[PDB]
This record gives structure tokens, C-alpha cells and sequence, in this order.
């Protein structure tokens, strides 16, 4: 069995999403424990859907169906699955929690549905409850009903640990939650007060999210109805008093301008307080509360600004001197001209400070030389300000304030200590600009539009970056010293410098290049190349990785021209090259043979490609991986294995092949993975099967090819049949287009 | 009937076959007999022969450039039977020599970029009514060939001959017996070093002559360019250009000239444009005694003759520019300085019809901008591609446009249609501060594209050029953050603030584009490409005055949200808008309220390249002056059987790059008003009789349904019949209208099915 319409899977799971099924199929294997059904066009479950599938753990048939409107699932349609654990019913427009579920589960995902009641009927035989989530039921302007809540309903579910109501119309906090609740999730309920009893029992919460309750709606991203008059959260002084375990406190956007320390005397614990979207700026200057809290570790107060304020400086409290456990202070949106270093003074002898996050403040200047009095930081993020020279829409599964993504790129940040100056006004690096600075591995001037030559002085300051991001400014390069002060450089993004190299009468010089003794990654793409002055060879002996895409080799190479037929050889450390989108449509024998003998990986994919040399793969020994998708080839060689021993991965996807030759499946037996989606293929004939041996084959793409299902296609099938080894994916999509009677139904389909 | 492979055109005299670009392998068969031009260039056509065109007496005029695609043999003498043949087009064909025997009607013949490097009395001296004859870029930069052997006498006998083109070709020397009857002589890049005073001593009628590119300036050259020795001037005789008295043109562009003589111009009283770029010439710019000669020259080009590594403060003009009576345009590009102080040009100041001033790309930091208003009559100053800051066929050469220059508009003529034009783009003026637009003359078009200008906007920055009619903001990073932003603008007629994404992209900050209400003469306003997703506030655009609004590439996805009712009117209140484009907006469904709340007095609307799955056909009885809507490049699936229930106006479907799968009985009955239908690129497997069938005769005259995977069994016949049934509707390119089943008929046309 070469199983269909699921891809099965032992790390035993099947995905069978996303393949236009309308019923869940008959064909699920009887091992299997996992089945995702998820994105379909499912439109009915009864109790006949899954039965003689009863080792299932694990059921997900979220967003069904899709396109051409709910989910049907009778009364018990689950109840004989005596192991069903997890259940995903989201965004399934269901009107009621089902009835009927098995007692067995444990996690059961509602999100995003209709449904406006929760019951007993519904939910509390379901003794065995981890995590329910019914979040994202009634928000924003969809039409829908308040939430009611049947008092008591959540009683009987002693074990339950993560509770998520988010999103829905509630008002007030329910009564009657379990003690043995961990996380609880009350965002945008719209609850304005909480009361000594509303969480009195729950000792051993860890997390509490009340946030967008009494929200701050000016210039909201969605509709977003405030308290009466703008109002804060009202909360009890003595909320929080039994909440000894919590770690988690998000009260972002809850109009408060007033924070009583009282709430946390008793969260010793307490180390991720969220206060975003608030308006808390007169806190901030003088907050008590900052005296309670010396095991936090992550505090974001972003957007706090004064609307139609732009102070000169930032008013910190001497309190955060005792927040002795900070990591990490988001302050992104307070708003303010200009950062003195007497403005940080309360953070500077903070041990474990490692994160400074500055974005979005249009900040106009900065007194750098503060950053070195700070213990330890290693993130300095300034991203988006104006720093110039010296002199459904929202993931229900993800934070909705904020991005949770690194700030600074993992591969960047692991060289050390990091500076992100991105998306300011810094057009021209001055002597002194980086004076006083810690020892920066990793620099960031992305988009601050500067269009200097640099010259080989700009960054002696800090001598050592290793990971120098450049991407979208408007240098000049003009001088042949540029960037070569920096000695450690190991990699080096010039992406999205257009500006200078795409005018032809301007000297371009990017002789530097080969200065760097241990640069390893050059990003060049997007620039426009099509013309150097005098030195028309980019050369290394360190380089392994260049990225050429998004240039103009078609001018570069075209064939009446010489001077660039080299310009890759003297990279003699290259294993990987990327020459994508260069409007190739054919690159000179000569020139394709003095790309260096040591790649492993050559991209060539989204030029325009009508030939391509296959006996030249005889000088590439190492080629592992040839990436030709996106082209308009037709022809393949019927005797690649003259040419490479050493090739693994041909990606030949979206291109005009129509006709395999001879043994073709089994020519290379270093072949692993060949993609030939996409093509113009109508059969794959017995000679394109025989082989001398066996071959390495494992992973075969043809997905959209226009096949013949005629008796023609009888070899390939039994072919199938016979070598299991080899796997196809996304069989739903190997199609017949022909003829009539067949077309649109999948290969493996036929008669 | 309707005619196949070509496409035929009944323009004038002529009767033209478009026949290009077909994939076709032979000279058809089934040309027209009435044909007079022919065009089959860009297929894979490889053998001429004396049948080629047997039937096709009648032709004129024949293009067979650019055969075959992926070299072309000619018999000797195929063309010959054609008596009426003038004109033949033989471009980029690989022939290594002059084809031999062509007819002796020809008038018009271009053998450019082929490798012929013998021109022989026996290819051409029989051609007596030759009066174009092009043989250029035979052998030029890199390529492998040899040096051009030209017949001594060859060119004699061709007293008719008007234009001689050789120009990329390794000449050494200018020929000798050429017929005085040329009017232009082409000798661009042909190595020639020196002109002597017989070379052209004959040429009495000659108004062009292109002596460009011999001992070429190649310091960062985007070619291969091989200099004269030393890189030495080209050397041009005193009395080379003496009897030269009708040249209107002379390009001299790019012979590494120093020095020029006064006296080559003594003689050429109606000389008009003299191209001198890409040579040396700052010392004769400065001094220049050839300047005192040229009272009727119109256009003077020196651009690119900076000096190499220099950053002088200043240009140095010759108070002898003040000679030039008739000056135009004056284009001094790629000088090199710092800075333009007033008095630099006063020799330029009363030049009565100097119109255009072109600076680009000189790298100038600063200029005193109140020099401009001295001058008699500028209507373009233009200043593209400085430092200016805030005050305080394949071809690489299409071997048929100008070498050296692009020859585009400076500024878009949309623009300098209005008046004076200030084109500042591509500098850096990141703030305009208060007086930074003092002492300018009316400026009616303003280019700021692309000056990297953050600022909040707010309604005093135009406050000194307040007849800006035409205002280009491309590419900035504009903090749209205050309503009364371009407001002294009052006669503002067009507004481009596309690719300013910047602060639109980040949902915390403000936006506000409430400013678009007081402009009381607003039409045009575009805002494509700013990522719009959320405003404050003010979540409508309204104009009583605008009649086009381009919106592409922004987030109406976003804003028009299932789950908010905010943006629902986004567009209703700009009350007098005709043209709409929410083209790239990502929009897989449109909500039915949103849709009906656009501007009721659209004519046309875009809704190309999104997403759309859905397309609810009954809100266009909302639209009833409604007459282009284009759904290209989306999901549909679905045509409403009844659209002439829902518009009685749509003159125009188009509905290319969807998935629309079955064409519904009776789609088009009673829609009289419908020209033209876009159906190529869809699933189409066929289409019934009743389908296409109607009643009361339609309007329809082109419908298109290429890229379609048709079903050519006996299914397809009604069609067919329909097809001969309707020779009034045009069908383009037929032959990408093919069948994609069964697999005998595979590849063919389905208008070739018996
Ligand atoms: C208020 O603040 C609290 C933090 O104090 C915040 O709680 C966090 O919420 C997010 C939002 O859901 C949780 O993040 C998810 O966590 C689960 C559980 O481990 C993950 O499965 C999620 O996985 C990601 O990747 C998956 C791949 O399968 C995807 O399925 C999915 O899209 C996700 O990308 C995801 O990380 C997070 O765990 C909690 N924090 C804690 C400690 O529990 C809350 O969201 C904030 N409130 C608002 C309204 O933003
Ligand atoms: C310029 O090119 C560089 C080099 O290719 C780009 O950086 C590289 O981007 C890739 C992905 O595009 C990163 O690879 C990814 O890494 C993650 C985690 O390790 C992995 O999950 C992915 O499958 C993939 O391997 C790669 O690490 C990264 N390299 C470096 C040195 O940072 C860069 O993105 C390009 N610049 C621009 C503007 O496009
Ligand atoms: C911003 O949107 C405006 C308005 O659509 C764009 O300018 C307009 O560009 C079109 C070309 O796409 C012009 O129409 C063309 O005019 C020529 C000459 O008459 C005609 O030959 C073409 O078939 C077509 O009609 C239109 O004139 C022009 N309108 C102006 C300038 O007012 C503008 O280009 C867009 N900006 C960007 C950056 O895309
Ligand atoms: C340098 O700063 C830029 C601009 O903030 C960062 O670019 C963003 O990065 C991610 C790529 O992970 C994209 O999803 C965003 O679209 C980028 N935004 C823009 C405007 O480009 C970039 O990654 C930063 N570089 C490093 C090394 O951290
Ligand atoms: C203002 O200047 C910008 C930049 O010079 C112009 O953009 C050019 O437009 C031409 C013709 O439309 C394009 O082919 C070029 O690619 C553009 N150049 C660049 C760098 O984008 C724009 O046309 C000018 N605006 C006006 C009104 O003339
Ligand atoms: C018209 C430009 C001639 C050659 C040239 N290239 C550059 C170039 N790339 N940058 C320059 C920066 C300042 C001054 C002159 C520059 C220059 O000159
Ligand atoms: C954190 C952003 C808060 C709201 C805001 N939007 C903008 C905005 N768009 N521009 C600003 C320019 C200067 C100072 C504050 C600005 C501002 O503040
Ligand atoms: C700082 O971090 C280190 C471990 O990463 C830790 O041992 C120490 O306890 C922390 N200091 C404070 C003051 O919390
Ligand atoms: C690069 O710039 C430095 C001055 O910054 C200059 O000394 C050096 O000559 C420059 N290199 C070249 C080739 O001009
Ligand atoms: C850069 O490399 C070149 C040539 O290899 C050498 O002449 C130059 O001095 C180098 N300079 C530095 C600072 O690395
Ligand atoms: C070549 O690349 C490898 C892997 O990055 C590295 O070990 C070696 O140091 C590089 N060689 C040179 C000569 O720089
Ligand atoms: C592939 O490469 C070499 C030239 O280096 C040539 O001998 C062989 O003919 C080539 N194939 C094609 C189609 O050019
Ligand atoms: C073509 O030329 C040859 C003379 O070589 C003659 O035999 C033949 O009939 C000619 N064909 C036509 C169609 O004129
Ligand atoms: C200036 O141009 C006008 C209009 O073309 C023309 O009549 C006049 O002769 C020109 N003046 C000079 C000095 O050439
Ligand atoms: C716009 O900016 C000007 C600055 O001149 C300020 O006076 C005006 O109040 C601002 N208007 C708004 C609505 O912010
Ligand atoms: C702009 O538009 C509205 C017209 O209704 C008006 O309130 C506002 O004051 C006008 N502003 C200016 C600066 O003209
Ligand atoms: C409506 O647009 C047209 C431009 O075609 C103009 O004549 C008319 O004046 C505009 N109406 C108003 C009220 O601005
Ligand atoms: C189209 O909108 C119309 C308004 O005429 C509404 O009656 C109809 O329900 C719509 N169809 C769909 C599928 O939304």
C-alpha cells in the first residue's frame, strides 16, 4: 500500500490536510494514532466518520469546510473513540460545543466558532480536561451573542490547567473556576471590575491574562470599544492576594494609569509583568510598584505615550534600581527627543540586563557612550527612530500586542553583543559616530538611507563586528578599501543597494572583497549588478557562500562581451551559489565552466533558462544540490550519469519538460530527491523505467504535469506499485488532465 | 474567412499580416492573396526559397528579423520574383554574406547584426533603388568575426541612396566612392582614427553624420571598448567638414576629443545638434572658441566629459555660451561638481529659447536656486541624481536607438504638460525646511521622488511654489501625520505618493490622510504600493473633485476584515471618481456592503491580482455607468448566468488568469452592451452553442480565449461552426488557442481541426 489521500508519517501521524477532501476518507490506515483532516471542504461528522479508527489519540479538522457554510457533527458522533485525547474543532463556524464528547479527552480546542453558550450538557462530564480553549467566539464587530456561561459549569473539571476565554462577550469573571487552574485567559472579555472573590481560590495559577479589558482604543488596529469615559480596569486591591505562584501578569491595554504595589506583595514568584497600551508614563517616572518585584525578568511597558506628546527626554524612576533580576525592558512608543545618560542611570547596575528595546520613539539623539556603563547588555535595540549623524487577521494562537519574534536575527546575535540601528537617518558614518561603544559583534544600519562611500575608517571604532547587515541604504561603492577595518567580518549583507550600481556613467568598486580573511557569507542581492569599474572578478579565499540573486548577469555575460567570464573563480572556498532572478537565457559554456570546482549547491531557479549544458557537471566533482525551477527547459540529457557521480538533489520544477529519456529514473545512483513538479510531462514511458541496477532514488516530485490517464500511464502505475521506496508527495495532486472522463482526479485514482 | 496563422489588418494602401512571433517554422501558406506588408519576424523560420512566397505577388514590404529564434539559408535569387518588393528586413538572422541575387525594386534594406564581413558590388551594386541601406553591428566589442572588406566602388552605383548605415563594424577607414546623393552616414564605433579632406569632400546634400565612438573615452566603459593608441583624439582634418554647408547633425560623441576646431564648423551655417558627450572637453567648455560658430544650433550635449577622479567646487562655463542664439536644450550630465552658484551661468542667462537645463547625476551637494528665475524662459531645470540637501529579439544595444543617451522625456509629459518643471528626484532632501523653495520661478511640476524625506507634511512647506499642479512623492518614507499636509496646494491637480510605506506599515504610529478633502481641483491621486492598512481616526477618503484613485499594493484585506465595519465606505465619499484600481490588495473576498459602497459613478474598475474566489455579479445593477471591470489573475470559479440582469453598461470582462471552468448557457444572451471578452488563461474544456448564443445581435467584437486546455473531440464543433458563424468577433493569436486533448490533436490550433 502506497497510502492515499493521507501522507503517513512515524515520528504514526497522517497528515491529510489541505487536499480538497469533502468527507473524511474510508483509507486511513488502522495504525494510525494522529489524523490531521484540518483545511478541507468536510462539511458532516457522524459516528460512522471514524469508527474502525479507534486507536486514534488525536483528531484535528480545524478550518472545515473551507471556500463553497459549518460544521456538522451529530449528537455523539465521537463517543466510541475510547481514546480520543486532543480534539481541534476551530473555526468550524460551529454553533454549539457538540454533544456528546468522549469522556476520555483532555484538550479540546473551540476557537474561533459560534458559539455563544457554555453548558453542562456540554462540557462537564468532561472530567479529564487539561486545556479548553473557547477563545475568539464573539469579538470586534462580528455579530454575535454575549457569552453565557452556566454557573457552575467549569466546576466538575478538577483537572483542568489551562483555561482560554479570550475574546468573547463576558462582563464578569465566572464564578466556580477549579483550584487546580495554572493558566487562565480573560483578554478582551470586557470586564471592567475584578473582585477580592473573581480568582481568591486559584493558589495555583502561574498565569493571568486580564489584558484589553477597559481598553486604550486611541489609533487601535480594530475595533475597539472603551470603558465609560476611557476608563481604567478596576481591580480589587485584593485580587491578586492568594495568587502566591503566578509568573505570568499581562495587562496590556487596560487604560490603567495608576498601579497599586499592593497587588503584588503577595507574587514572589512573579516574572513576566506585560503593561503595554496603558497609560503609564506618570508611573513610569515614579512607580512604587517597581519596589515589589525584584524576581522579575521581562517587563514591557511599549506604548505608553502621551498622545500629541513629544517630551525631550525619558522619565525613568530611580525604583527600577530594584529590579534586580531585569533581563529584558521593552520600552518601544513612550515617545521622546533625545536619550541623555543620566536618563539611564537606574538600570546601569542591574547584573542580568541584557535587552534594551528603544524601537519606535523617533528618537533624535543619543548619548551611545551610556550603553558601556550598563553591566551587561547585549542587545541595544533602536530600531525605527531618528537617529542621524553625530556632530480572521490576528493568529488566535499569538500574542495580539506584540511580535514575539527575536528582535535582533538568531544568526546575528550569536556573534555576540548586538546594535540594531536599522531604520533611522544615519546617511552618512561619521569620524566619530561609533566612539564608545561596547565590542559589537553584530551591527545593524539597515534602511537609514545612506548613500556615502565608505572608504575603510567608518567603523574603526568597533574593529570587531562579525555579522554586518547594510541592506537597503544607497551606497556608493567607490572605494576599493571599503569595509576592510573590520578584520573579523564573517558575514556581509549588501542586499537592496541598487542606488549606485544600476547607473552605468558612476565608477562601482567591490575589490574589497578579497581583503577579509574570514568572511564566509556575502549577500549581494537585489543590487542591479551589471557593470564594475576596471576590477571586473570577485575574488576570496575564505568566502563559502554568495548570494548573487536579484542582478544582471544576462549583461554581465552577454556573449559579445569577455571582461566578466571569471567573475566568480577567484571565490576558490565557494560551496554554495546563488545566481536566481538574473534574467538568464543562457549563461556562455565558458563562463558556466569558471564557477569554482568546489560547490556543493548551485542555484540557477526563476531566470529564463531554454538551455542548459548537462555535460559541463563533469568539471563540478562535489555538486551536490542543482536548483534549475522556475525556467523554460525542455531538453534533459539521456546520459547524466557521464556527467556527475556526486549529484543528490535536481530541482527541476516549473519548466517544459515533456519527455524523460532512457532510464532517466535510475541514470545517477547518487540521485536522492528528483523534482520534476510542474512540467509538461503527459506519461512516463517503460524506457524511462529500465534500469541497469536498483538506483539511490527516495524522493520523486510530479505533481502538476498534464498526464494522459489513458492505458498509457499503466507502466508508471505499476511502477508505483513496485517501488514503495520511492516516495511521491501531494498525490492528490498528480492529476489527469486527460481525458475528459478522468481529468481532475489523481493518477493512483484509475481504473 | 478568418485568417490563420497571421493576424490581418486592412490600414490604409497597405493590407498587413502580423505574423510574428508565432513559433512558425515555414513561410505559411495561407497568407492572404491582397497581403502587401508582411511580418514574420521572431519565429523559428530556417530555409527562404523561391517558393516561399509564390503566391504573394502583391508583397511590398517583408520582415523576416530574427529567424531562426533558438542561422537563415536564403537561395540564391528567393526573392527575386518579386517585382514589387521595396522593402526587406534581414536582422539578426546569423548570414554570413549579403544574400545574392535580391531584387533591383528594393528601396529599404537592413542586414543589421548578422555576420557579414564582405560587402561586395555583386550583393548590392545591382540595387539601384536603394535608399535605405543598413548594415550595422556585423562586428563590434568581443564578438568572433573579422574586419569589414568593403568592394572599392561598392556603394557607386547607388545614386539613389540616402542613408548608409555601417556603424558597429571594424571599418579602419571611411569608403571612399560613396554616392553623393546620402543624406546621413552612419560611422559610429568603426575604428576609423582619422578624417581627412577627402572622406567627405563629395557629400553636398548630407544633413546627419555619426562619427561617435572612433578612439572611444574607456575608462568604466559598459562595453568592451578598445581606445586608440595612447588613448589619443580621434584626428579630424581641418577641412574634413567644409563642403558639409546642409549638416544638421553631428555626433561626435565618445572620440576622446580634447581639443575642437573652430573651423569644422565654418562652413555649416544650419548646424541644429552636435553631440559631444563622453569626451574631454571640461578645458573647451571653460574656453571654447567653437561655441562662436553655432548661432543656430538648437541642442548641445556634454554630458560625461568630467575629468576623472576630480570634484571641482564649481562648473566653468565659457562666457562664449552666450553666443549660442538658438540654444534649446543644454545637457551637461556627469560634469562632476559641488556646488552651482548664480553666477556660473550667467553666460546661458539670456539665451531667449533655452528651455531645458540638464545637471543629472553630477554629484552637486548644494545650488543657489534662485539663478533659475535669471534666465529668460527655463520650462525644465532639471536636477535628477545629485547630493542636493536641505537648505541651510534579445539586445543588450537595441542597434535601433541612440547609443550614449536614453532618449525618453526627461520629465513625464504628463507632467510638463503643466508648465515649469523642477525635476529634484533621486537627491537628498530629507526635510524641507522653510525656505527651500525661495526664489523659484511658477513651478507647476515638482519631482521630489526619491529624496528619502521622512517628515510630517503640514501645509506650509509649498507655501512658495503654490501653483504646483503636478506633485511626484514617490519613494519617500512621509509620516502622513498631520491633515492639513499639501493643503496650500490649491490648483494641485495630481498627487503621486506611491512607495512611501514607511510608517503605514507600523500600526502604533498615526496615519492621517484627511487632506485629500480640501483640494478643490484634485483628479489623480496615487497611492499605490504604502502597505495601508490602518488609519486614525478618519477611516474615509473623500474629494468632491477626484476622478482616479490608483490604491494598489496596499491592505484593503485588511481593512475591509469581516470583523470590522470601519473601513466599509473607504472610498463613497469621493463623489466624483470614474477610474478605481485595488489592484494587489490581497483581497480573497470582497463584503457584499463594501462593494456596493463604492463610488456609483465608476466607469472602471480593477480588481486584478488578488485573490478573489468570489465575485458577486448582482451589485454591478449598482453601477450603472460602469463600463471596464478587470478581475485578471484571481480564483474565480464561478460566471453569473444572468449578466444582463445586473448591467446593461459593461463594455468591456476581464476575466484572464482565473479558474473559470464552464462558460454558463446562455452567458452573454441579451448583454448588448459587452465589446470585449477576456476568457484566455481559464479551464475552459469547451464551449457550448448556447453559451455564446443570442438573440438581439451583441456588440461583441474580440473575444480571447488563449491558454485554454481545450477538449478537441467532436464536443468542440459547435464552437468551431460559431467561430465561422461570426467572423465579426476577432479571436486573437490562434494559434495559442489549442487543444490540450486527446493526444493526436495535442499542440495544434483548434481553428486546424477538420
Ligand atoms: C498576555 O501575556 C501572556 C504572556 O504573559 C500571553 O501568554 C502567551 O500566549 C501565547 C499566545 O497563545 C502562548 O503562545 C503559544 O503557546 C502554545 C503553548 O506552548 C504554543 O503551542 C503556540 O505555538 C506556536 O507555534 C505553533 C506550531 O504548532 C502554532 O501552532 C502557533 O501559531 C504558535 O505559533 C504559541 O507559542 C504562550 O505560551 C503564552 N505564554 C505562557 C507563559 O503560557 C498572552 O498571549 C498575552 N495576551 C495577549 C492577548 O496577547
Ligand atoms: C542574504 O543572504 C544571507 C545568506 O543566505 C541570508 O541569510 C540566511 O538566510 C537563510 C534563510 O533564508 C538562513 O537559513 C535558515 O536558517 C534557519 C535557522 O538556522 C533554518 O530554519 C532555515 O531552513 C534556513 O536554514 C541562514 O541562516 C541565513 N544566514 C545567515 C548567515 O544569517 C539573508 O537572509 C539574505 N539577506 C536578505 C536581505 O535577504
Ligand atoms: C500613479 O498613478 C498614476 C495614475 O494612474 C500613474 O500615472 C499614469 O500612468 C499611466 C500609464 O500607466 C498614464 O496613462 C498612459 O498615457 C499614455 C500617454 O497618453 C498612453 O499611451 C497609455 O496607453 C496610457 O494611457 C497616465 O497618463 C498617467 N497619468 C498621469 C501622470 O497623470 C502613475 O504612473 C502612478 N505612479 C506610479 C509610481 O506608478
Ligand atoms: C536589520 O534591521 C532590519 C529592519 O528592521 C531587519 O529586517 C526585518 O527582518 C525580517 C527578516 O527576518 C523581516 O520579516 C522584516 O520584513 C524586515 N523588515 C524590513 C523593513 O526589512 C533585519 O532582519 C535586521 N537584520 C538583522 C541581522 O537582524
Ligand atoms: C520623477 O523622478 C523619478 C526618478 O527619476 C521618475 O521615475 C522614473 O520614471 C521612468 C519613466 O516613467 C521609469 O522608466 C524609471 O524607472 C523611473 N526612475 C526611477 C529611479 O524610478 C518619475 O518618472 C519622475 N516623475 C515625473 C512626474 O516625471
Ligand atoms: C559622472 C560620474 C563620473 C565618475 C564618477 N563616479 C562616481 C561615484 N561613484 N561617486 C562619486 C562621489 C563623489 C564625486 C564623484 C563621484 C563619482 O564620479
Ligand atoms: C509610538 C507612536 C505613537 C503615536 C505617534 N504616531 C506618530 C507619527 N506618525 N509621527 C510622529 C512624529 C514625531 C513624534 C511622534 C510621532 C508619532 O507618535
Ligand atoms: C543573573 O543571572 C545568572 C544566571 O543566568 C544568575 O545566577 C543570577 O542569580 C542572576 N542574578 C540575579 C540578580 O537575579
Ligand atoms: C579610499 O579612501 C581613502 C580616504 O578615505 C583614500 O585614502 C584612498 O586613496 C581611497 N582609495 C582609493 C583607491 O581612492
Ligand atoms: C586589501 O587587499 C589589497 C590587495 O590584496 C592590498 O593591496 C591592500 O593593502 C589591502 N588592505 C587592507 C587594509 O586590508
Ligand atoms: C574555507 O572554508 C572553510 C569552511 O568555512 C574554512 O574552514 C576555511 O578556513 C576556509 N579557507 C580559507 C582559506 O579561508
Ligand atoms: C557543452 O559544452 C561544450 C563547450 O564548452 C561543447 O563542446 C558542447 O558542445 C556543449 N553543448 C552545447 C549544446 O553547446
Ligand atoms: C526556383 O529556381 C529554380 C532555378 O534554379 C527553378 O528550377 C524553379 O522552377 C524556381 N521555382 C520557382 C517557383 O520559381
Ligand atoms: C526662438 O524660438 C522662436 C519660436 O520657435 C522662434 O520664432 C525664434 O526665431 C527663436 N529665437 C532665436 C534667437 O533663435
Ligand atoms: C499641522 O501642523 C502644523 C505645523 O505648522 C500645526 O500648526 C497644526 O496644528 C497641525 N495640525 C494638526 C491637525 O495636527
Ligand atoms: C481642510 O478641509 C476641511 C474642509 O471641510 C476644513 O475643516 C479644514 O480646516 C481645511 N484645512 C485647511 C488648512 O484648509
Ligand atoms: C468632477 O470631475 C470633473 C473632471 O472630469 C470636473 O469637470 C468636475 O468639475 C468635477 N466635479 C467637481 C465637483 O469637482
Ligand atoms: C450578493 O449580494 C447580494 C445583494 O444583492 C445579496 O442579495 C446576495 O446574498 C449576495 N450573494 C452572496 C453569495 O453573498
Amino acid at each position: 500500500s502506497r497510502s492515499y489521500p493521507c501522507d503517513e508519517k512515524k515520528q504514526v501521524i497522517a497528515e491529510c490536510s489541505n487536499r480538497r477532501l469533502q468527507e473524511v476518507p474510508q483509507t486511513v490506515g488502522k495504525y494510525v494514532t494522529e489524523l490531521d483532516l484540518s483545511d478541507n471542504f468536510i462539511t458532516h461528522i457522524t459516528n460512522e466518520s471514524f469508527q474502525g479508527l479507534q486507536n486514534l489519540t488525536k483528531i484535528n479538522l480545524n478550518h472545515n469546510p473551507n471556500v463553497q457554510n459549518g460544521l456538522n457533527i451529530t449528537d455523539g458522533a465521537f463517543l466510541n473513540l475510547k481514546n480520543l485525547r486532543e480534539l481541534l474543532l476551530e473555526d468550524n463556524q460551529l454553533p454549539q460545543i457538540p454533544s456528546g464528547l468522549p469522556e476520555s479527552l483532555t484538550e479540546l480546542s473551540l476557537i474561533q466558532n459560534n458559539i455563544y453558550n457554555i453548558t453542562k450538557e456540554g462540557i462537564s462530564r468532561l472530567i479529564n480536561l487539561k486545556n479548553l480553549y473557547l477563545a475568539w467566539n464573539c469579538y470586534f464587530n462580528k455579530v454575535c451573542e454575549k457569552t453565557n456561561i452556566e454557573d457552575g459549569v467549569f466546576e466538575t473539571l478538577t483537572n483542568l490547567e489551562l483555561l482560554s476565554l479570550s475574546f468573547n462577550s463576558l462582563s464578569h469573571v465566572p464564578p466556580k473556576l477549579p483550584s487546580s487552574l495554572r493558566k487562565l485567559f480573560l483578554s478582551n472579555t470586557q470586564i471592567k471590575y475584578i473582585s477580592e472573590e473573581d480568582f481568591k481560590g486559584l493558589i495555583n495559577l502561574t498565569l493571568l491574562d486580564l489584558s484589553g479589558n477597559c481598553p486604550r482604543c486611541f489609533n487601535a488596529p480594530f475595533p475597539c470599544v472603551p470603558c465609560d469615559g476611557g476608563a481604567s480596569i478596576n481591580i480589587d486591591r485584593f485580587a491578586f492576594q492568594n495568587l502566591t505562584q503566578l509568573r505570568y501578569l499581562n495587562l496590556s491595554s487596560t487604560s490603567l494609569r495608576k498601579i497599586n504595589a499592593a497587588w503584588f506583595k503577595n507574587m514572589p514568584h512573579l516574572k513576566v509583568l506585560d503593561l503595554e497600551f496603558n497609560y503609564l508614563v506618570g508611573e513610569i517616572a515614579s512607580g512604587a510598584f517597581l519596589t515589589m518585584l525584584p524576581r522579575l525578568e521581562i517587563l514591557d511597558l511599549s506604548f505608553n505615550y502621551i498622545k500629541g506628546s513629544y517630551p525631550q527626554h525619558i522619565n525613568i524612576s530611580r525604583n527600577f534600581s530594584k529590579l534586580l533580576s531585569l533581563r529584558a525592558l521593552h520600552l518601544r512608543g513612550y515617545v521622546f527627543q533625545e536619550l541623555r545618560e543620566d536618563d539611564f542611570q537606574p538600570l546601569m547596575q542591574l547584573p542580568n540586563l541584557s535587552t534594551i528595546n528603544l524601537g519606535i520613539n523617533f528618537i533624535k539623539q543619543i548619548d551611545f557612550k551610556l550603553f558601556q556603563n550598563f553591566s551587561n547588555l547585549e542587545i541595544i535595540y533602536l530600531s525605527e527612530n531618528r537617529i542621524s549623524p553625530l556632530v480572521f487577521e490576528f493568529d488566535p494562537h499569538s500574542n495580539f500586542y506584540h511580535f514575539t519574534r527575536p528582535l535582533i536575527k538568531p544568526q546575528c546575535a550569536a556573534y555576540g553583543k548586538a546594535l540594531d540601528l536599522s531604520l533611522n537617518s544615519i546617511f552618512f558614518i561619521g569620524p566619530n559616530q561609533f566612539e564608545n561603544l561596547p565590542d559589537i559583534a553584530c551591527l545593524n544600519l539597515s534602511a537609514n538611507s545612506n548613500a556615502q562611500v565608505l572608504s575603510g575608517t567608518e567603523f574603526s571604532a568597533i574593529p570587531h563586528v562579525k555579522y554586518l547587515d547594510l541592506t537597503n541604504n544607497r551606497l556608493d561603492f567607490d572605494n576599493a578599501s571599503a569595509l576592510t577595518e573590520l578584520s573579523d567580518l564573517e558575514v556581509l549583507d549588501l542586499s537592496y543597494n541598487s542606488h549606485y550600481f544600476r547607473i552605468a556613467g558612476v565608477t562601482h568598486h567591490l575589490e574589497f572583497i578579497q581583503n577579509f580573511t574570514n568572511l564566509k557569507v556575502l549577500n549581494l542581492s537585489h543590487n542591479n549588478i551589471y557593470t564594475l569599474t576596471d576590477k571586473y572578478n570577485l575574488e576570496s579565499k575564505s568566502l563559502v557562500e554568495l548570494v548573487f540573486s536579484g542582478n544582471r548577469l544576462d549583461i554581465l555575460w552577454n556573449d559579445d562581451d569577455n571582461r566578466y567570464i571569471s567573475i566568480f573563480k577567484g571565490l576558490k572556498n565557494l560551496t554554495r551559489l546563488d545566481l536566481s532572478l538574473n534574467r538568464l537565457k543562457h549563461i556562455p559554456n565558458e563562463a558556466f565552466l569558471n564557477l569554482p570546482a568546489s560547490l556543493t549547491e548551485l542555484h540557477i531557479n526563476d531566470n529564463m533558462l531554454k538551455f542548459f549544458n548537462w555535460t559541463l557537471l563533469q568539471q563540478f566533482p562535489r555538486l551536490e544540490l542543482l536548483d534549475l525551477r522556475g525556467n523554460k527547459l525542455l531538453f534533459l540529457t539521456d546520459s547524466l550519469s557521464d556527467f556527475t557521480s556526486s549529484l543528490r538533489t535536481l530541482l527541476l520544477s516549473h519548466n517544459r519538460i515533456s519527455h524523460l529519456p532512457s532510464g532517466f529514473l535510475s541514470e545517477v545512483s547518487s540521485l536522492k530527491h528528483l523534482d520534476l513538479s510542474s512540467n509538461l510531462l503527459k506519461t512516463i514511458n517503460k524506457s524511462a523505467l529500465e534500469t541497469k541496477t536498483t538506483t539511490k532514488l527516495s524522493m520523486l516530485e510530479l505533481h502538476g504535469n498534464p498526464f494522459e490517464c489513458t492505458c498509457d500511464i499503466g507502466d508508471f502505475r505499476r511502477w508505483m506499485d513496485e517501488h514503495l521506496n520511492v516516495k511521491i508527495p501531494r498525490l492528490v495532486d498528480v492529476i489527469c488532465a486527460s481525458p475528459g472522463d478522468q481529468r481532475g482526479k489523481s493518477i493512483v485514482s484509475l481504473e
